[PDB]
């Protein structure tokens, strides 16, 4: 989840 959020943003 952490990296999903980072990439999305
Ligand atoms: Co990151």
């Amino acid at each position: 989840l952490a990296e999903a959020l980072h990439q999305a943003l």
